[PDB]
């Protein structure tokens, strides 16, 4: 019965996607055809051309997102052709080499094979390809806690971190029929980290921080046209904040904030000092300064806040609604000093588009 | 026909307030006596004991207040006996002076007669008792633009300021049956003000940055079990935040960030360099060490999320939902280092509650 929901998805995609192509006249054949084929097989097949529109108006349709000014430029790979884990590992390792493009960033989305039956061809664990384990025995706290789970998963299958606060996960998914998923290690040659240093402050490197130049999502479902890309990883280039005032920040993450609040020679002993904000400040600060000298792509809150007011304003003049959430738009820094923050934002959900999807750990 | 939702509301209050009061097995009594006053008069009078509590409940159920830990502490003055404009202004007078306290801040609420068609017996234009005029005529902007519509209807009435950035309104209300409201100029002893001055840099007074001692919001109806006291003006003492990150801040409002940068001595040419920030951080630590200085009552953000922390423990505790607006909750500045940001709120509207009203002028 299912074809009805992937029919009428269907319909409102290549009809909405032809329309901004420029070729809405041709949407009755491709439609025909479509409806034929859905018949038929019970699926239908992207066009190269709608699959890359398709992704670029996910993105567009990101209500969490602030960086989607830059939606029309998004760099498809569509690799849909892959069978083997081999295969599956050297797109995911290609895709990290491309999108890092030697710290000048660019905002990527690798496809692999859709769901058919539901039923996944590709499953990847990894919450991002590049990213840090995390360990809990007695007592003891090491590396990322947001990446306790994962990284237990990972110690069940043979693999074995070194137990430094900054171990890469090894890229871990499963393929359609095996049981489990397989894991290998990353080459360290692709995988471009940046040391926190402050412009001002030369005792800032005695907290050893560092953080990793590309953030890939790869544990979300990209949604087109009644067609389930539930293996689709993408990226963009970081926020300083997520960085600086979330990961490094957070209590439940590397909680730095103490010790930030030490090297930069403010005590930590009373709220009305505000040292946690003037904490985040020079974090976030040095966040900005480290990426920049090394010559890898961020941006800074305010700047992004102002490229999302053109995202705004673009919506306008095209005579698309806007949708986006308040609560995810605003930044955990001087969020008052943006625009955002004084306007408020349709939260409805639009597609094309990105979603959750259920751990296969936990 | 009105009587019905009178009926319910007051059902609905006197069965909750007397249960907490441990006065449940009075309520059917009371409310034999209320519905009898309703079908006899068309409506009811509160007891002072239900007055009380009902200002409390109000306060307790004020979704965007951060402050509600000490919701049972409110001062409540009584003032339904008011006939006269004299008496009015006296009443208003009174209330800066008890709630000042000196410095100490209590929190208090002075309650005028209620609507009774309706109609309004008193009908309060302030949207603080004490607050700064505002002007904008040609190119020359004054004082306080969130003040400019106010200002300018005072100066209709043959009111007329300084012009200085920090020029006081006078109390402004109008009586049932007169036409035009009243205005009386504020005695400036009754009004502390706190001059803002840093802890480490003393360039900082060359801004000449002044604030009230006391927010007392004087624009918002109460309701309570049907009962509409559109005039019962409320005040808490500041969370530093509403000054420094807003009231001083806001492009729209003082806009002095740019100022700050240059009086603690950082350039302000750089979104990378977060001078903003920096700028909001200096500015806020002033703020509490003046008003700390001066012996007038403030509370930073982090000791007030820890206060609401304990308010919802607090209602979990009596049995009690929790409800909260996140968007108005968090604050301004660092809102991911407080647990608010962490988490969601309900945001259903329970009655007794404050309520925005129309401006009389605008
Ligand atoms: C080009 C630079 C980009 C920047 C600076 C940027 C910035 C951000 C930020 C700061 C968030 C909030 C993340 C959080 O608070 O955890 C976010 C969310 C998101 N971004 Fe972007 N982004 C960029 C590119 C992209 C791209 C290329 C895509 C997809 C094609 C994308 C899709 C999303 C999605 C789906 C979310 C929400 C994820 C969730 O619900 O957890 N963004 N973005
Ligand atoms: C005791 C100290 C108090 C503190 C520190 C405090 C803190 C705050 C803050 C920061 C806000 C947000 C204001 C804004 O962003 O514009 C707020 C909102 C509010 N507070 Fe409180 N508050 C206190 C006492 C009170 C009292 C005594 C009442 C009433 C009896 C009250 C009722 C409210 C209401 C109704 C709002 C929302 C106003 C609106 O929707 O615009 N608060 N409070
Ligand atoms: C673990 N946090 C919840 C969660 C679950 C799944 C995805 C996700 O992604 C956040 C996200 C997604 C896309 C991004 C793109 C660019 C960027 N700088 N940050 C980005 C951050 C966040
Ligand atoms: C002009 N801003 C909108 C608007 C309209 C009407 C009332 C109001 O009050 C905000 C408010 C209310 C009560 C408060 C109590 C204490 C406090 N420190 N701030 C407080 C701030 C805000
Ligand atoms: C309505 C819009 O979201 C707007 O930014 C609101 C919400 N957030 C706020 N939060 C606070 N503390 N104060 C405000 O005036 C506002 N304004
Ligand atoms: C769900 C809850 O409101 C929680 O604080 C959310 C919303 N705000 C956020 N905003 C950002 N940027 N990132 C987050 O992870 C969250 N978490
Ligand atoms: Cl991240
Ligand atoms: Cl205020």
């Amino acid at each position: 019965e299912e074809k009805e929901i992937l029919w009428n998805e269907a319909k409102a995609f290549i009809a909405a996607c032809y329309q901004e192509l420029g070729k809405a006249a041709e949407v009755k054949d491709r439609l025909a055809d479509i409806k034929s084929e859905i018949d038929l097989t019970g699926s239908y097949v992207h066009t190269k051309e709608e699959l890359e529109h398709g992704a670029k108006m996910a993105w567009r349709n990101s209500n969490r997102c602030i960086g989607r000014l830059f939606w029309n430029s998004l760099n498809v790979i569509d690799r849909r052709d892959v069978r083997t884990k081999e295969e599956v590992r050297d797109a995911l390792f290609h895709h990290i080499e491309t999108a890092t493009n030697n710290g000048k960033i660019r905002p990527t989305i690798t496809i692999f094979p859709p769901e058919e039956k539901g039923e996944k061809q590709v499953e990847i664990w990894n919450h991002q390809l590049i990213r840090y384990a995390g360990y809990e025995s007695d007592g003891e706290r090491i590396g990322d806690p947001a990446s306790c789970s994962l990284t237990a998963a990972c110690e069940e299958l043979g693999w074995r971190g070194e137990r430094t606060d900054f171990d890469l996960l090894p890229l871990i998914f499963r393929m359609k029929g095996d049981e489990q998923p397989v894991w290998y290690e990353l080459p360290r040659s692709l995988v471009i980290e940046v040391p926190i240093t402050h412009p001002d402050i030369e005792a800032f490197s005695d907290l050893e921080l560092k953080w990793y130049g590309v953030p890939i999502v790869s544990d979300m479902k990209l949604e087109v046209g009644g067609i389930h890309y539930n293996a689709a990883p993408f990226n963009g280039w970081y926020m300083g904040t997520e960085i600086g005032a979330r990961n490094l920040a957070d209590e439940k993450r590397y909680d730095k904030l103490k010790k930030v609040a030490s090297v930069i020679g403010i005590a930590a002993d009373y709220n009305t000092d505000l040292w946690k904000d003037q904490a985040l400040v020079e974090l976030n600060k040095a966040v900005l300064h480290s990426y920049k000298k090394q010559g890898v792509s961020i941006v800074d809150h305010h700047t992004a806040a102002s490229q999302f007011k053109r995202f705004e304003e673009q919506a306008e003049e095209a005579g698309r609604k806007l949708t986006g959430d308040w609560t995810w738009l605003i930044p955990p820094i001087s969020p008052a000093a943006t625009h955002i923050f004084h306007r408020s934002y349709d939260n409805s959900i639009v597609k094309p588009n990105y979603f959750y999807q259920d751990k296969p750990y936990e």
